[PDB]
């Protein structure tokens, strides 16, 4: 009765366009009279190892970028580069543009992803920005340009644009000003995701979700200090817990009457003695892709 | 790299309206000039045990149904009942109506759910029609009228409307002609979901997904007959396997070169010897909410 929920994708579906440059097609985002898309759309098949993007873009004209919004083709009247994004000024302003904002998210935070291919939305799902700045997405060839987003009231907050797959099958991209999450670059190199860790804030939020949904078997009578917990957390590749996290879990702690450091003693016991065949909220592992905000929303 | 993916919900978001009758509010679906919604919206707070819906509806007029499409209120110009649904003819035809169809799904099949409250879409997620004709959804108070759907090309296939929660926390509803899935009724009674079972077709599809995504540890050298497998399946509360299922898994069998009855010997070994700490496609349990169609789509 508790699961990954994506935001309704209608407001973003209206802004999804196709952007073709030579032999390469990928998705872009059309807000007002601008189309944002990954700049590597101008990289050539021969030049994937060491492209110089300033160089490749001086050589382009407006007419080298085909932009198709569904049936209707848009005419480009200008172009520029912002970090790893390209900005294409088009003639028409998108009539379906929503109230929107560009935000840079932090590790642990979650968002919905609209997976698109050739400008055509195909799927929506929820995921989290990992601590190693990758995302565990479901992106196939030509998903580049797909965006990730959160919706509050009527206001879309774009936080991610997809650029590339890394060798482990996870994914890298940028915010909507083109700055990458993590130390990744939009070329073919030998770059790997660094070692990942488990998002302690999110596990604790989930245990509080489980308690609120009536499952309570993992609770215990013990307490722990923050330092005592962080020694167990380091052994099990979990992010250290901070006072800031303890503060964030306040409202959840009040609702259930279970002190945060009590919940931490509970989690520490789970990490040391396994789950021995039981299930939490339907899971047999410790979920770390729900935030404190996500749990309250559900 | 493989997960629950919902269809993009934009085409259904445009048809979500609010329907108020007295003290009760719930969601409805506005296609053309008709609004479909659960008939129990006319049930009164006093009459939940034994309402007579023919009786309660003769007593209503068009002006007892408030219909709000976002800001604008719609005027109702007629009303009738189709099984467990109410049909409200309104003055305006919905301009955002998509190409659409009403279909009745079968157990094991999956669909996307747009969770709505007070006409306002709030979330989208994927689920499956269980063999006991319930759905394991995430519906809170006033989600009634939320619909479930599949999209092919530009054509929305509405298959479920939500009506009620059953005592175990699972959910019952109807197709879009108002006929319930299962033997449930839209009153407060002592009705329970019957015992559920595991969707064997879907587990086998998932194992084929796992193989296609490079995970292969559970394969073995043995084969099984269909009858030999169904004796293990009965012991573990799994649906029997039929020739029709074997036929459905054909394309998946060809793509991976693993014969269906080979995959069944594999699954039988998983059921008898556990997973002993390993993971399939990121899971430590046997997923049964992906169809053969879902696996190919991803
Ligand atoms: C030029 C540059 C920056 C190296 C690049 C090249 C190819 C793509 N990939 C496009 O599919 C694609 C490219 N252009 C249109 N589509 C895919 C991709 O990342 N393969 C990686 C494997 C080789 C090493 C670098 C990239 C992809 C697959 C699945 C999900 N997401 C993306 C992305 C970036
Ligand atoms: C009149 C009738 C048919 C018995 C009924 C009554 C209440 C509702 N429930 C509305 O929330 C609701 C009702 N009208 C507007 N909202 C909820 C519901 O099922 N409680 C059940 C518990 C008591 C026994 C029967 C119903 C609900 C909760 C969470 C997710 N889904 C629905 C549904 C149907």
């Amino acid at each position: 009765g508790f699961r990954k929920m994506a935001f309704p994708s209608g407001k973003v579906e209206g802004c999804m366009v196709q952007v073709t440059c030579g032999t390469t097609t990928l998705n872009g985002l059309w807000l007002d009279d601008t189309v944002y898309c990954p700049r590597h759309v101008i990289c050539t098949a021969e030049d994937m190892l060491n492209p110089n993007y300033e160089d490749l873009l001086i050589r382009k004209s407006n007419h080298s970028f085909l932009v198709q919004a569904g049936n209707v083709q848009l005419r480009v009247i200008g172009h520029s580069m912002q970090n790893c994004l390209l900005r294409l000024k088009v003639d028409t302003s998108n009539p379906k543009t929503p109230k929107y904002k560009f935000v840079r998210i932090q590790p642990g935070q979650t968002f919905s992803v609209l997976a698109c291919y050739n400008g055509s939305p195909s799927g929506v799902y929820q995921c989290a920005m990992r601590p190693n700045h990758t995302i565990k997405g479901s992106f196939l060839n030509g998903s580049c340009g797909s965006v990730g987003f959160n919706i509050d009231y009527d206001c879309v907050s774009f936080c991610y644009m997809h650029h590339m797959e890394l060798p482990t099958g996870v994914h890298a991209g940028t915010d909507l000003e083109g700055k990458f999450y993590g130390p990744f670059v939009d070329r073919q190199t030998a770059q790997a995701a660094g070692t990942d860790t488990t998002i302690t804030l999110n596990v604790l939020a989930w245990l509080y979700a489980a308690v609120i949904n009536g499952d309570r078997w993992f609770l215990n009578r013990f307490t722990t200090t923050l330092n005592d917990f962080n020694l167990v957390a380091m052994k099990y590749n979990y992010e250290p817990l901070t006072q800031d996290h303890v503060d964030i879990l306040g409202p959840l702690s009040a609702q259930t009457g279970i002190a945060v450091l009590d919940m931490c003693a509970a989690l520490k016991e789970l990490l040391q003695n396994g789950m021995n065949g039981r299930t939490i909220l339907g899971s047999t592992i410790l979920e770390d892709e729900f935030t404190p905000f996500d749990v309250v929303r559900q």
